[PDB]
């Protein structure tokens, strides 16, 4: 489109959360519009193309489920679905629901401000718009802003330059090619199995190795597909009811309590299943660091099994940090590729990179020449996308300023001295904690009922308590304290950039009691929000 000048509700971000706002709140009868950044509607799904993206979670959770249409419609193809086919689901809903002409592209939103005297926001483009809102929904993702490490040589380097999260949208050819990737999480684990089959060297810069398990990914029988049709809004309803937003079983037992011979077996039956769920065997996994050790040497001994070279192998096992406290990956051939020939471990940890150089990359023992180098080394996390936007709360606070030693929430939902602002699945909530559908419809369906419930009431004006909100912060600090969460350097608590404050920024009790305190809140008219 062209965006209005005025609107009681503008929405940033054509990702799932955006894309949902916009829905729900057309159908409460409310005035709404989404500036995004990006050509078309997606978010994480239309910038992260590089070749292998793919959902660690089975594409029969993660989906939507407002709409039983879409859920009787939509037939998914394999457990984890690819991102290309996860950008044809987000095309098919936004084509549905006709939520394009509610939407402007190409258009960065720059600065937002709150005026006491007419309770409404001032929001600002990289275009020159100015639009006044009501309300402010920021719909602007988690992991939505590509960090780039500051190495000395980046801006020298004479060859082709990429960041897994901003892929061309046209393929790239990488055959002959010897070929640098930096960053060994998801994203890495992912893009590296790929273009290992092009090039002619595929060199791997691995800091902290991260701990992955095999996803045997599979076809999804047509069948099973049909059968799950009949009780699909059951079988989401179950998911809703657990600590992580899907079905992973809760084991009972404690890691510590079992013997060597009943924990080999229970590991590996996870193991020969794939997936994640492992991380839920026993229950005290992310709670005891003698119970997370057991699990955690039964999966080095896999990874040790699985590359041929013991040298190799033995710089390919995690060290320094419990399991389950950086994002656990879910890899397809990813340590089977180390046996190739072809296919290069650089261990940072024993030799850092000391710059990047015209021809390729230099560690502490020797230069390496590359012709392609991939960024996948990750992004600024939760808030880096909520502080590139100049917001101005009462008596221009700047919000960038008030959550510089970390991120202060009511419920993750709102921040005191900000009235009529709402982020989406961010700090201070289940967020990337729970299969983030789950997390996602539950903010945009509490947010867009009390958004309603405003007009219903003819109030104009809600803010969090300041004590409530300092409360909630302490909460959250103090529930993350009983696990092992803090303990590591993770993008959770931000220590993935270089001058970010280091608090863990995730509530961490579950989605399920998180909705139920929520649901509370609403229930008593909005316990801990003032509201005129
Ligand atoms: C590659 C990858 C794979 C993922 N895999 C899974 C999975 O397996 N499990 C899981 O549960 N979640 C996973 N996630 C997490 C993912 O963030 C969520 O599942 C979800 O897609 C977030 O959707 P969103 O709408 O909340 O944010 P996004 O998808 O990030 O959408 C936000 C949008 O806002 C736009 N924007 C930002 N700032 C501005 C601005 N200033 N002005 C205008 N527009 C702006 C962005 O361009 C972006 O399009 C993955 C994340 C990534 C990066
Ligand atoms: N399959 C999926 O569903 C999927 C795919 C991609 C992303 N995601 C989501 O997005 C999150 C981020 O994934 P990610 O792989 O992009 O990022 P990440 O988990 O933040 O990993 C970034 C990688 O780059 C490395 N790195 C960062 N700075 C570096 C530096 N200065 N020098 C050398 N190495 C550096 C990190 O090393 P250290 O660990 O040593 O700091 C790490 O290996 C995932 O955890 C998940 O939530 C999901």
């Amino acid at each position: 489109r062209q965006p209005p000048e005025e609107v009681d509700v503008l929405v940033v971000g054509a990702g799932f959360s955006g894309l949902y706002a916009l829905y729900r709140l057309r159908e409460l009868g409310r005035s709404v519009h989404v500036i995004e950044t990006a050509g078309d509607v997606g978010g994480v799904w239309y910038w992260n193309r590089y070749p292998g993206a793919r959902c660690d979670i089975e594409s029969i959770e993660y989906c939507y489920s407002f709409s039983e249409e879409v859920l009787q419609e939509w037939n998914w193809t394999e457990r984890y679905a690819s991102q290309p086919e996860i950008l044809r689901y987000i095309n098919f809903v936004a084509d549905k629901f006709d939520l394009r002409s509610g939407i402007t592209f190409h258009t960065t939103v720059t600065a937002a401000a709150f005026d006491e005297a007419t309770n409404t926001w001032t929001v600002d483009t990289n275009h020159g718009d100015r639009i006044r809102a009501r309300y402010l929904i920021m719909a602007s993702g988690q992991l939505s802003v590509p960090q780039l490490p500051n190495f000395p040589g980046l801006k020298d380097f004479a060859g082709n330059l990429y960041h897994t999260g901003n892929w061309p949208h046209e393929p790239v050819d990488f055959s002959g090619q010897r070929v640098g990737v930096i960053g060994t999480g998801s994203s890495g684990i992912q893009v590296s199995p790929q273009i290992a089959k092009q090039a002619a060297e595929l060199f791997v810069f691995q800091r902290t190795p991260h701990f992955a398990v095999p996803a045997r990914n599979a076809p999804l029988d047509p069948e099973f597909l049909a059968d799950l049709k009949k009780r699909y809004a059951e079988f989401r309803e179950e998911s809703r009811n657990t600590p992580g937003g899907t079905h992973r079983y809760q084991g009972p037992k404690s890691a510590l309590e079992v013997s060597d011979e009943e924990l080999v077996e229970t590991l590996e039956r996870y193991w020969q299943e794939g997936g994640p769920d492992i991380l839920a065997a026993y229950r005290d996994i992310l709670r005891d660091r003698d119970a997370n050790e057991r699990v955690a040497e039964f999966i080095r001994n896999k990874i040790r099994n699985t590359v041929r070279d013991p040298e190799v192998a033995e710089r390919l096992v995690p060290k320094g940090y419990p399991f389950g406290t950086k994002r656990l990956i879910l890899e397809i051939d990813y340590y089977e590729m180390f046996n190739r020939d072809n296919v290069h471990l650089v261990d940072t940890l024993s030799a850092p990179i000391e710059t990047i150089t015209p021809r390729g990359v230099r560690t502490s023992e020797r230069e390496y020449e590359l012709d392609s180098l991939v960024l996948a080394t990750g992004f600024d996390a939760l808030t880096g996308a909520l502080f590139k936007i100049d917001i101005r709360g009462v008596g221009n606070v700047a919000l960038k300023e008030k959550w510089a030693a970390g991120p202060r929430t009511y419920l993750g939902l709102s921040t005191a001295g900000f009235p009529n602002l709402f982020f989406i699945a961010g700090p201070g909530s289940p967020s990337a904690l729970s299969n983030m559908l789950v997390s996602i419809e539950q903010h945009v369906e509490w947010v867009t009922d009390h958004i309603a419930y405003m007009f219903k009431n003819g109030l104009t004006r809600s803010e969090a308590v300041l004590e409530k909100e300092d409360e909630w912060v302490e909460h959250v600090n103090e529930i993350a304290d009983e696990t092992l969460y803090p303990m590591t350097a993770s993008w959770y608590t931000g220590a993935n950039v270089p001058g970010k404050p280091r608090v863990f920024m995730l509530y961490v009790g579950g989605f399920h009691r998180y909705r139920q305190i929520c649901d509370e809140v609403a229930a008593k008219g909005y316990e801990g929000f003032v509201l005129t």
